[PDB]
């Protein structure tokens, strides 16, 4: 009944927000993103080059699939780049 913002919002729309609040979106994708990636690998460090791209490619995925909720989309991207 109480759907969290990041659960009800799509990464494509998160990109839209970035036009108004880039730091807000970059922070969110970094917070759970860094934790998420480190939860499956644990060797992944706080690399700014990873976040910068984890959102760049992410919004493109949502642009093709609007059903990619932000909360899931980040985890999904962590799955893709979670094996380097």
């Amino acid at each position: 009944n109480g759907l969290p913002s990041e659960t009800y919002i799509t990464c494509a729309e998160a990109n839209e927000m970035a036009k108004t609040d880039s730091a807000q979106v970059a922070e969110i994708v970094a917070v759970m993103g860094n934790a998420s990636v480190a939860s499956r690998d644990l060797k992944i460090e706080q690399s700014p080059e990873l976040s910068a791209k984890v959102v760049e490619k992410l919004n493109q995925v949502c642009a093709k699939d609007p059903q990619m909720l932000l909360i899931t989309a980040i985890d999904d991207t962590m799955r893709a780049i979670g094996k380097k």
